């Protein structure tokens, strides 16, 4: 009869139905921790849900105004006010301290990180580039060894194993979710493999439970690429590693560079730690226990940023739930009339990114007609898979690569404006478009 | 009449002429962002103020009583009209939501470039990432050989290692502890690809005789300047010079950053685009080379560095007058030969103030001088790069033997010096060498 | 597409289309120094933002509890923001030591000459004095008779009576608190030299009619506008226009300051000498008149001015979104024949909010209002011209009898009206003013 | 033992011991804000300091070089000291709100009014304020005559006319540049209400002898001391004392400010409500008085007078070692029959430091002075109150001679004199003042 909202995604798609009446017979209260902080003041009154919230207008203050033009990622329409004031007050006492390197905002924010993944150690990095980089090395990986991954990730996926010599090995991905296929992992594994690279693409996590089992059958690590999966209920469980990024795009993001490596081996974290600050032994400057090191923990100043911008991050994370539900139930014709297709929701999905696809060859002469005849910004996250950059790498190495599924997938794949920030009359202004251009 | 620049050796020409060690000599300064704090208190109509006294109005002097000194407080590196300046732009860079590329960043880079009169200047997350990106950039590939010194901080060398690359250590000369230019052409092997010199402390290595060797055997120089920001001339002989904005440098950002400097068009390209995962330039999602690095500054932190900046020409006119006299008042413990000082020169920054302190005394002279007088001195860096516990280290480096830099290693001891202490803090430190060397 | 120019009339366009009252309106901003903040809260790219919501982001709405209200508590009238930008521009005027006349006195008179759209500004040391200046540059005599309402603040009869001239009062009109056109004629004598209407609680009288009368009779017009900065189109028909920038006027400074605006050159080169001592113009200690006043502004308070007036247009359109709510809200008062509400004006700046108590409610509704809802309301002014307790008024005023005048004053009462006012305070207003008229 | 109470006696005392013209006395310093910089400058403990060198230690003398001598540039007169602290004064008064009354307009009255042992203070606008508002208080009506020097700045006079009255001038005595008190008796006639002395130029008139005929005619004194702030038992005489804060006296704020200081009750609380619109005091808006102004102190510039007036004693001994240091050093011109020097007095503030040129020569030397020398002297002040070019001098004043004030006009030049000048810089005044006479 009760949830305590812990601020996770799963909780979120409970909540909003009821919120929407989809439900209504559940009663909540919501967890004292950083990331539920904007949700508790908004929604909640003395740790009970506040009555008769309308969503439309409490929390998109939908109020009939007119739209022009949709922009994709307008980044002037990320951050809130509430945000700058919170992120000045908070500069107003780190700067006096002068302690912009390590510092005690860093160590909070992987105290707080640790908290919300359930995870013993966090080492909070400059990137998620970063942290995929001194993780690798953390596990032992040497130039020549082969990493599982997909071709359809951000570039700072392959781009971390090529940093350190090794080799990507492309798998391809499902025909459901964008993620990684586990059913053709087994085939591409070697004697050079030692690590798969799974990807929790666009807010959706892989199916962890049976990359786990061909995992451990040949004692391989688990790294996961979680840089756009913050707040996805049971992040981790089945990873060696988890690689968060707080880039300031993310669900959460600082203002600035940041990420974080994720892990429940202190005998991994401690490397990490020792790899992201030029091999030193930890606290101990200047003194290299490891062959060398990199210059990659976060700044004190942009750990104290997150933990104002943190506080919106479950809030933040309802609103895209609530968005791309309405996407998908008022795009539902233009599946009927197989058209497209449109995800389906479920409990692990952050959205971060949402992403259609279009049907019998029509994705380009939608996305350019959606453009020039509606000034509605779309976008193809991302352009080439990392089998086909026109590269020396690709050309000598990868030419002989054919990953059926993701290069189909990749003429059909439309991503949706979605962001936590936007207006519903901006929504409501895609999807007429959509409709309109789609007759 | 002289242009005050910002850069060492005007600051040099104006210190004297501050001190009455000058002819009558007049100056104006140039409106250049380096120069915004100089120019506000120490100029009037664009002429020297009249009425200007070192002693109480650039350091404050006020006989305050010191009982400790620490040797860099990180508090004291940051003043509050910083403060207010960066929560100023803070304010405006915020609701931009520009946090990754942005124009506060390309603004730094035409500031550095106009700075250091070089056409290129490609901002980067941190001066570590600055040299790994070079390094790439000219084409270091896993096994090539880089000559630098093993005196540097760990970040020189770790730049080399993460890119698979092997340094070959050279010993320093026997003055400024520098690369000595006579000892780099009998390291040159077919692997040689660089030469890393480090200008180590603030201090300049003798670049134009390490070019004639470079010429000579076809090899790059990349300058490992991270310590030397604001010195004059810097670069002329260099195809990359690697800059640090970290907090505790001369001038720094309040995070990490850094950048590269370049009038190598073909490197910079490269250098941009292996600093952003080997995208083309502004074609996010399309490489062009066959991986890179997340390695470009904050726009937020370039936006403070814009502000802090503006102190720069002024701290290292503090700085040099600082050194100054340190030289000056440790002059009998020299006399006595009981150490050795730097000598004053128109390249230095004095980012970090080296003594040496001969006849085996420098463990019992810095020990004494925390346990007795309550002065903390520091040895920048306690280990030498090829005498560390590693793998690397007993598999590689077992054999080098670096006489000069072993031996200054076992004399060398930094004193207090940063732009905020006081004058009565110097006079504390020189009262307790003076009274540890009776 | 529309400019928003700063003023009243523009203001009362954009509060429409901010409340969603308008047809598919586009609108740009002048970068004029009165639109700084509205342009940086309100404007992105040169447009209006698309995500603009009145309560949250104007007022700050956020369901705090209200327990009383002040009328004017002086602390809210200055934001956070205007005090450090008021202390950074302080920085820059203090070393200067450029304390009576200097360079901000000059850039606020063009300023100020812009947004009024004439030729010729003399900034002040207070609104008082600007008004006995312009009396004095326009002739006035010992004796001269200066056509006046009797309901103003005393400033305005004061500098009057300063400078020997003789305050005449005239009716008000029925509709604004403001002096009647149609009883003026009947007040000039041949000594008769001036006509003042005062823009009373930041309404402009009726101009337009008061020139007709003036030129016939050839009289000058001096406009008390000291509540009434940015209304449109002020002082179109007025010989000199008179403003203050007290810290409680819609625009401020910090002190006493204001301002004496005309095209006429004669009449501003006599105000410029007159508020200096009679000195001819930058001839300090040489008067050409035959005395004057030491009356111009602080460069100081022109540096704070310069800094504050960037809140102005913003602050203005927060005073029409608050009176427009008091229209609307307490419409049914006024339809239960209990109250007079004002109406919505293009030309209103809201500097105050007038509305009248009928049926001899005025006392009891103001009196319960403070003691059993704690809400403060104010009459401005309690006492008329022609009625205090002075040697003046028994010896001269005694036979003034002005029916409207007197009538209004006896049901007028002021609601609070600031623009760092909560909604919820108004709020609380509200549920009072409804509550003591059940 | 004296105890320095910050007056001129005081500072003349302890100028002959620091300079060793007496080494035989003990001092304390007491602890009214006039003297906080001087306390903490020149004491310890509450005794003396032993190491004060005048030359090195309070005019930083290092040799400098100079090109040339501004007389007054404003500039110099604001120390970076005052300016942090009145930075730290505003960053309490800005966010109180508080900027017309307030506190620190009755701290500054009431430390006023303990420096002078005078028991009312109202702090105005300006001198010329306080001077109109006192004329006034002590019931001038226009026609009333006002007995005054005719050499002193124009806000003397103006004062006088503003109101109404009329300014009969007196001549001036032949050695202290004041008013003679033995041409003020032919001058009363039954108009005569007020005799109005200027302490010119730092000088106190010859007070007792003026109350001596003020006494014997029921004549009022006001005296106009807006000059001399910091003169020993400046006030004995008088029924009000004005002073001006104007922020080039001896003493200032960083705008216009200044100051009614009287024993008198009734008189105080008559120039209380005029400063503040006739209003009874902490009545607002009810008059009693016929009218009054807007005249009262800023509360803004009340806190920077408390910043500033730390300084006052300090600055004022810094002024009288430098009126000697001219005595001493032109003594030469005077005994030649070139020039006439002021005299050491113990009432003089030394707020400008006049000499006089004879034998028609003082145009010659001022013009070659700053032509050959680029040395600006000034004359203050270049017209006499009965030659301006007005219609009021053309109507009343033509008939009026004053020998003594009209030779010694064609005679006066001031040599530039202020506290924070470099002893360079007066020598540089001394030598040119030699060569041009040679
Ligand atoms: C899936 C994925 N992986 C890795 C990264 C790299 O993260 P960062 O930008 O923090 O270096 C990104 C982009 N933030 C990403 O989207
Ligand atoms: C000589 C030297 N080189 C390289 C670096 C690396 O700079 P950063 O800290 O900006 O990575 C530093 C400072 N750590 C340095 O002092
Ligand atoms: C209508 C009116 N006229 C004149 C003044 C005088 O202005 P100041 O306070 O700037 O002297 C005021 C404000 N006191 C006023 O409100
Ligand atoms: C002798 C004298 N009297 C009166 C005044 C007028 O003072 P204020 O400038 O404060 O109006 C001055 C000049 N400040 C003056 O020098």
């Amino acid at each position: 009869t009760l949830t305590t909202i812990s601020g996770h995604s799963k909780d979120n798609l409970a909540l909003l139905k009821c919120l929407q009446g989809e439900t209504k017979e559940k009663e909540f209260e919501i967890s004292n921790v950083l990331p539920n902080h904007k949700m508790k003041e908004k929604l909640f009154r003395e740790n009970k849900l506040k009555i008769d919230i309308d969503i439309e207008k409490d929390i998109f203050n939908y109020s009939r105004k007119n739209i022009q033009k949709i922009e994709f990622m307008p980044v002037n329409r990320l951050i809130s006010q509430s945000e700058i004031d919170g992120i000045i007050g908070t500069l107003k006492e780190v700067l006096p301290t002068g302690q912009f390197t390590s510092g005690p905002f860093s160590k909070k924010l992987e105290e707080v990180i640790g908290d919300y993944l359930n995870k013993k150690y966090v080492i909070a990095t400059s990137s998620g580039t970063d942290a995929l980089m001194v993780s690798l090395l953390s596990i032992g990986i040497q130039p020549g060894d082969e990493v599982i991954m997909p071709a359809n990730s951000f570039a700072a996926t392959e781009n971390a194993v090529l940093a350190i010599g090794a080799k990507p090995v492309f798998v391809d991905i499902d025909h459901k979710s964008y993620c990684i296929d586990p059913l053709k992992i087994e085939e591409a594994i070697t004697q050079k493999t030692k690590c798969i690279l799974p990807v929790h693409l666009y807010g959706k996590q892989c199916d962890m439970k049976r990359i786990r089992e061909i995992a451990d059958v040949y004692q391989l690590r688990i790294i996961e690429d979680a840089c756009q999966a913050i707040g996805s209920s049971n992040l981790g469980e089945y990873g060696d590693i988890i690689i968060l990024s707080f880039n300031p795009y993310k669900n959460f993001g600082v203002c600035g560079k940041a990420g974080a490596i994720v892990t429940n081996n202190e005998n991994l974290a401690i490397r990490c730690n020792q790899y992201s600050y030029h091999g030193f032994e930890v606290d101990k400057k200047n003194k290299k226990v490891l062959d060398f090191g990199f210059n990659s923990k976060i700044d004190n100043l942009q750990a104290a940023i997150g933990l104002e911008r943190i506080k919106f991050l479950s809030y933040n994370n309802l609103k895209r739930v609530f968005l791309a539900q309405r996407y998908i139930r008022n795009l539902k014709e233009l599946e009927d009339r197989e058209l497209i297709k449109l995800p389906r929701m479920t409990e692990d999905n952050v959205w971060h990114l949402f992403p259609i696809r279009i049907i019998n060859g029509r994705r380009d002469e939608v996305k350019n007609k959606l453009y020039q005849l509606y000034n509605i910004e779309t976008d193809i996250y991302y352009p080439v898979l990392s089998h086909k950059h026109n590269t020396k790498l690709v050309k000598k190495n990868y030419m002989q690569d054919t990953l059926l599924n993701t290069e189909q997938v990749h003429k059909e794949i439309l991503h949706l404006p979605l962001h936590p920030n936007m207006l519903l009359e901006e929504q409501n202004f895609v999807l007429e478009g959509l409709i309109n251009v789609n007759k």
